[PDB]
């Protein structure tokens, strides 16, 4: 056993995982979010908190734009919760096809662009401090204990590096397939 290629869209925990993220993204409790806000947030984090160059920020923005665009979000459009989770079925389906065709997934392309900013050595592997810095700036994780759970789930020691390759596997299983080996990837921060 090496992974999982089947979706699990009727699992209430898959829906609730993305409901948690929709609420985390819906910072003004409008019940709706826009692609404008998603790409603003992405560039706000990497430029203003993580010291990214304009070129790095552009690469990272294009990756985030394509990712939420793959879930049906568009510029100038407010996406409510039912439109969001329905669009995420399409995003997860299109990603699993690329995954199964051994094509670079949208989540992998996002990871490359992000690791080039977060990793000071820029070889595609991040330290535990670098993962704490990214997730706490984004807010997806608040406590350092949850950041350590990421290293436990990726079977990397806390003193080691986290590569895009192992992270992509866990993220595909955490967001797309409900892979039981990827549970607790964000500790207690994300159901
Ligand atoms: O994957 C991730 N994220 C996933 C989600 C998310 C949002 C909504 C939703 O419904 C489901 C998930 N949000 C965020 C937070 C966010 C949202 C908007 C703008 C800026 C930040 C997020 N940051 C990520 C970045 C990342 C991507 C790829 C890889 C890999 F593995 F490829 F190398 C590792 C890490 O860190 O984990």
């Amino acid at each position: 056993h090496h992974g999982k290629l089947t979706s699990d869209f009727d699992n209430p925990r898959w829906i609730g995982r993305h409901k948690h993220m929709f609420n985390f993204l819906d910072v003004n409790h409008n019940g709706k979010i826009s692609l404008d806000e998603m790409v603003y947030k992405a560039s706000d984090i990497v430029i203003n908190n993580l010291g990214a160059t304009p070129e790095q920020a552009k690469r990272h923005k294009d990756a985030v734009e394509a990712f939420f665009g793959g879930a049906g979000m568009k510029y100038g459009v407010e996406t409510d919760w039912p439109a969001y989770i329905e669009g995420w079925k399409k995003l997860a389906t299109d990603e699993l096809e690329k995954y199964a065709k051994n094509e670079p997934t949208l989540i992998r392309i996002w990871g490359d662009a992000l690791f080039d900013i977060v990793d000071k050595d820029q070889n595609g592997a991040i330290t535990l401090d670098e993962w704490k810095a990214y997730t706490k700036a984004a807010g997806i994780i608040q406590s350092s204990e949850d950041c350590e759970e990421t290293f436990r789930v990726c079977d990397i020691d806390e003193s080691g590096q986290l590569d895009v390759d192992e992270m992509t596997r866990q993220h595909l299983g955490f967001w797309y397939t409900m892979d039981p080996a990827c549970e607790k990837l964000y500790g207690g921060a994300v159901p």
